[PDB]
């Protein structure tokens, strides 16, 4: 079933225009976006999700010079969830998680809050104190993200594509992301394929396990 | 349904040594390891998984120190998975992938594989060449790898937690990925919890949606 999922999904590269998500899918994808895991519960990260035709139209301006060919796929998709994320790691971020665990009930004791805060305080500086990675680091969780969200969207009956082909100095000015903390790092137009996606019935290609899989 | 998956799943704290993965589990991770899309399906990765008690222990050697919080989750687990990245792209592995697609026959033409190796090409030198975040670009796609294979383990009914918490450099010398042209980044221990599991009961907890998601 799960597995199933995971081998008959893929990366669609045409959308039909008309096919667009249900009012509960299109919710349902907003709910993936926000459980998805990340290190000490960081979530670094922040989601544009257009779903009209003005907002798309500004998301597909990234697919410009050398990715024009994704616009059709920002422009054609149902909804189009960019994945951006922190471009430096805060204390005031830091002090919103531990204090939304909080208000959610995961602390029996202020000392167990103060256990959790300085642990997640404690690898959020090896990283921007010592490592200097931070950057890299919370980029990761984006992408952890984006793969929950792949499988997720295609166990829900939709089909998506990640995008990495847009200009992301232009998607980050078109929605002033820079200036608010974050950076555009993957598109994911969202909907049904069209009969112009010739990927839909291509086989599926992956490296033999005995290539990339070792076992203990 | 996966949306139920999605917010029921929890990293696990403690896992019962005596609950092991069926052997068609043990063989679903491994699809599920192998099937993980990834930018240009470029696949640069490679998953080492432990499931003996002496593998296990290898493994575990990489938190013992500041990380023993980890350690037993490594040798209690079923399955440990430790997903590793490519430290450089190199014409080879590109060569690989191509043949692949072509041998899966995923190209009706030689002018085909040849485009897609073009296409390939162009973001490999992109990212070694002109942006040199060609470890970094790597690295994430294994992130994604990781973000697909904890939500499909949640579906497949078994417990897991990602790790990130544990020494890269021991656990690359324990295995010589170096030389062999890999590095650790995450580890994924897999099976069930016990009732030591104290998060199994933790309410999940996440940022609201009105501060991390944009609707346009
Ligand atoms: C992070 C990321 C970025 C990618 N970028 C694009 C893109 O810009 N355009 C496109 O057509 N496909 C894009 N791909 C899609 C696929 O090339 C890869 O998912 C596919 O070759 C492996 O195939 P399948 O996803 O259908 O399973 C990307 C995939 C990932 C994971
Ligand atoms: C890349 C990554 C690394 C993480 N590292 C560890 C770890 O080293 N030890 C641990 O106990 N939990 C670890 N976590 C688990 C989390 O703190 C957890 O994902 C988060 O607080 C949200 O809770 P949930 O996974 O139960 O939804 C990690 C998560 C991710 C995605
Ligand atoms: O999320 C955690 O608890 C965590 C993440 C990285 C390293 N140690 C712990
Ligand atoms: O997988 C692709 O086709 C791809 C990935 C990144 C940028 N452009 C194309």
């Amino acid at each position: 079933d799960i597995i199933s999922v995971a081998l008959k999904r893929h990366s669609t590269k045409a959308f039909d225009a008309s096919k667009k998500l249900t009012p509960e899918q299109a919710e349902q994808i907003k709910t993936l976006l926000q459980y998805s895991p990340s290190s000490t519960n960081s979530q670094p990260w922040h989601f544009i999700v257009a779903s009209t035709e003005e907002g798309k139209a500004r998301v597909a301006k990234s697919a410009a010079g050398n990715y024009v060919f994704n616009e059709r796929k920002m422009l054609d998709a149902s909804h189009v969830v960019v994945f951006c994320a922190k471009t430096a790691m805060d204390d005031v971020w830091l002090k919103l998680v531990v204090d939304q665990e909080d208000a959610d009930g995961r602390f029996a004791t202020p000392e167990a809050k103060a256990a959790n805060d300085k642990g997640r305080k404690f690898f959020a500086d090896m990283h921007r104190k010592d490592l200097h990675d931070d950057a890299e680091w919370m980029a990761k969780q984006v992408y952890l993200n984006v793969g929950n969200f792949l499988l997720g969207v295609a166990a829900l009956g939709l089909d998506a594509v990640p995008i990495e082909g847009f200009d992301a100095a232009i998607l980050d000015a078109e929605f002033g992301l820079k200036e608010k903390g974050y950076t555009s790092l993957v598109v994911v137009p969202v909907g049904h394929h069209s009969v112009e996606d010739f990927n839909a019935t291509l086989p599926k290609s992956r490296l033999p396990q005995n290539i990339t899989l070792t076992e203990v």
